[PDB]
């Protein structure tokens, strides 16, 4: 099989499979709803940005958020949810990145991502709902990555993409 990279589109992703997203600029870079009770974004802000309130296309809605980034050298990954129609976004979990890779994976009823500071980043579990149902738009190229190759996914997020596009047999020993 191929692990990407794939086009930015939208699609309900298998349970059990990382998404590795790789933006190039600040903005959105993937978004998700179940139409129920999530609605789910991850948000990119470049380094060296002091708190200011940006503009945001959500799910179609104008969204104004304000977000900070203090870190001189690494960018930062933010997400955020709300779980009504007219619910506020809040921002949940950062990812601190000097490789500018984020990822997400629905497991067990929880919703993945990474969160930390890379080199250390780590997967952690939104539980608050049973998010199996929530699809994915993607506004960035993306690679897909079992949960079986997950280590595979956390070098990636960690310290990098190959240079190449053959991720499917490029892995550290």
């Amino acid at each position: 099989t191929l692990d990407g990279p794939y086009q930015p589109t939208s699609f309900n992703p298998p349970i059990n499979y990382w998404l590795l997203l790789s933006p190039t600029n600040a903005g959105v870079v993937m978004q998700g709803t179940n139409n129920t009770n999530r609605w789910l974004a991850t948000l990119l802000v470049e380094p060296n940005v002091e708190s200011t309130t940006r503009n945001y296309n959500l799910f179609g809605s104008s969204v104004d958020i304000t977000v900070e980034n203090t870190s001189s050298d690494k960018w930062k990954f933010i997400d955020v949810g709300k779980t009504s129609l007219n619910g506020s976004y809040v921002q949940h979990g950062t990812l601190i990145s000097s490789t500018k890779l984020c990822a997400a994976m629905k497991h067990g009823g929880n919703l993945y991502t990474f969160s930390g500071t890379t080199p250390n980043a780590l997967p952690k579990a939104y539980s608050t709902t049973n998010f199996d149902s929530v699809n994915v738009t993607t506004f960035a190229d993306f690679y897909i990555i079992s949960r079986d190759n997950e280590q595979k996914c956390r070098q990636y997020v960690n310290n990098g993409l190959p240079p190449i596009q053959n991720t499917r047999n490029l892995e550290a020993p």
